[PDB]
Formats: structure tokens, sequence, C-alpha cells
């Protein structure tokens, strides 16, 4: 649990929040924890258009699941936002190559609240 990433999710005004907290109830649509497990990552990496596997998601949740626990709560994925909102480009390693290949946010929102704030009329299926 970055400390520094910790207080950009206090940063985020009320609105900002309210919006990245939409995000996250979207990863775990339908979670009875409501904690974005590996499961309920993929599903909207499926709605991205990823098709990660569960084994594989696991890393993907443990990159804001420092903690352990396999499920990215509203404060883990609040992270998660934050993680690559002032990560211009750094990374452990992940190799060489666009050092970030991360979700993308900027879409990965955009499907999660349909397209919340003007623009495309929504989204279809
Ligand atoms: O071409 C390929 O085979 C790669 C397919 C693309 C999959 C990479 C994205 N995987 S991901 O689950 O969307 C992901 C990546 C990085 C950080 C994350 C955090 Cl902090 C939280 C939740 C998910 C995160
Ligand atoms: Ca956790």
């Amino acid at each position: 649990m970055d400390d520094i990433y910790k207080a950009a999710v206090e940063q985020l005004t009320e609105e900002q929040k309210n919006e990245f907290k939409a995000a996250f109830d979207i990863f775990v649509l339908g979670a009875e924890d409501g904690s974005i497990s590996t499961k309920e990552l993929g599903k909207v990496m499926r709605m991205l258009g990823q098709n990660p596997t569960p084994e594989e998601l696991q890393e993907m949740i443990d990159e804001v699941d420092e903690d352990g626990s396999g499920t990215v709560d509203f404060d883990e994925f609040l992270v998660m936002m934050v993680r690559s909102m002032k990560d211009d480009s750094k990374g452990k390693f992940k190799r060489p190559t666009l050092r970030r290949v991360r979700i993308s946010a900027d879409a990965m929102m955009q499907a999660l609240l349909g397209a919340r704030a003007k623009g495309h009329h929504h989204h279809h299926h």
C-alpha cells in the first residue's frame, strides 16, 4: 500500500473520486465481498476486449493488492489509478517496450462508465 498513492486517493475530489469509485464497483460488479479479484478483474478486462486467465490475472491484482488479499478493493483500485496517473513510465521491470503496458485507464473507465462525459452515446454490444 504505497503511501504516496494513498494520499493520491485522498487527493481525488469528491467528484473525481466518485467516477473512480464507479469503476471500482464495475470490476466487482456482482461481487459478494465487493473486492476486485482476478475474477472480478477479468470481467472488466473482457469488457475492454481483454481475455486474461485467472491465474495470470492474479499478477494484475497483486499490482495493487500488496496485502496479498488477492482482491483490490476501492483503495487498492484507486491506487491503480494513481499508479499510472503519476507514473509517466516507470516499473519494477516488465522488460523494455512501453514501460507501462497498463490497462488503458482512459478507455477502461470509459467502458465501465459506458462513456460518462458527453461524446459517443455510450456503447454497442
Ligand atoms: O498481449 C498480451 O498478452 C497482454 C494482454 C494485456 C493484459 C495486461 C493488463 N493486465 S491488467 O489486469 O488489466 C493490469 C495491468 C497492470 C496493472 C493493473 C492494476 Cl494496478 C490493477 C488491475 C489490473 C492491472
Ligand atoms: Ca486486498
